[PDB]
C-alpha cells in the first residue's frame, strides 16, 4: 500500500497474509480474505504457480510473532476456470483456498463480509485498501499492516480514455488514482473494504496496477469485484 498508513493492531480482522515456502522460510506474496473458517478468497494470479501456500491469520507484524496468529496450510485450491494467467486484462482474477484446519475465530480471526449479488457501489464510494504490499512503487514490503483511503471510481469514467479505457472490464471496481494512494506489489489477492449501510464489506480483491508504477495519476487500482462472484464463490463452497 502506498500513501497509506500503519491500521489499528487486528483493526481488519479478516484480512490474512498468504505466504509460501521458500527452502526452510516463509514469504509473504499477496493478501486474502478469511471468508469462512476453513476458506479464504484471493487472486488468481497469486496462487497459479505451483508452490506450497500457507495462510496466515490474525497477522499485523510479519516479522514478530505477535501471538494473535495462527498459521495453517491450504489443502485445496480452486482458481476461477475462466483466468488466464496471461491476459490479467481479461478478468476472472479470483481463487478460493481451503484450508487444513479451521481457524478460531475471536476478536482477531473475523469472516469478512461480503456485499449481495450484483451490488454496484456509486462513483465515489469510500473503501480502505489494506495489505503488506510494497510502500513505494519498486519499494520494501511493510512489516505491519498497511491501510489507506481509495475512493472508488465507477466503470463509465475508470474504462474511458482518460483512465484504464478498455482494459477495464464491468467485473471490475477501479479505486483510487490520485498518484498518492494505491495498492502495490504484495496486496494482491487482499481485499477492498468498502462502507455500505455503516458496514464495511469487502467488494474487491486486488488485481493490477499499470507497468509505470503502483500510484500513478487516473490508474486507479484495479480489483476483481466480488459481487460479480457471489454465484460462483457459494458454489465452489457447496461443492468442495
Ligand atoms: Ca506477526
Amino acid at each position: 500500500v502506498v500513501g497509506g498508513t500503519e491500521a489499528q493492531r487486528n483493526s481488519w480482522p479478516s484480512q490474512i497474509s498468504l505466504q509460501y515456502r521458500s527452502g526452510s522460510s516463509w514469504a509473504h506474496t499477496c493478501g486474502g480474505t478469511l471468508i469462512r473458517q476453513n476458506w479464504v478468497m484471493t487472486a488468481a494470479h497469486c496462487v497459479d504457480r505451483e508452490l506450497t501456500f500457507r495462510v496466515v491469520v490474525g497477522e499485523h507484524n510479519l516479522n514478530q510473532n505477535d501471538g494473535t496468529e495462527q498459521y495453517v496450510g491450504v489443502q485445496k485450491i480452486v482458481v476461477h476456470p475462466y483466468w488466464n494467467t496471461d491476459d490479467v486484462a481479461a478478468g476472472y482474477d479470483i481463487a478460493l483456498l481451503r484450508l487444513a484446519q479451521s481457524v478460531t475465530l475471536n476478536s482477531y480471526v473475523q469472516l469478512g463480509v461480503l456485499p449481495r449479488a450484483g451490488t454496484i457501489l456509486a462513483n465515489n464510494s469510500p473503501c480502505y485498501i489494506t495489505g503488506w504490499g510494497l510502500t513505494r512503487t519498486n519499494g520494501q514490503l511493510a512489516q505491519t499492516l498497511q491501510q489507506a483511503y481509495l475512493p472508488t471510481v465507477d466503470y463509465a469514467i475508470c474504462s474511458s480514455s482518460s483512465y484504464w479505457g478498455s482494459t477495464v472490464k464491468n467485473s471490475m471496481v477501479c479505486a483510487g488514482g490520485d498518484g498518492v494512494r494505491s495498492g502495490c506489489q504484495g496486496d494482491s489477492g487482499g481485499p477492498l473494504h468498502c462502507l455500505v449501510n455503516g458496514q464495511y464489506a469487502v467488494h474487491g480483491v486486488t488485481s493490477f496496477v499499470s507497468r509505470l508504477g503502483c500510484n500513478v495519476t487516473r490508474k486507479p487500482t484495479v480489483f476483481t469485484r466480488v459481487s460479480a462472484y457471489i454465484s460462483w464463490i457459494n458454489n465452489v463452497i457447496a461443492s468442495n
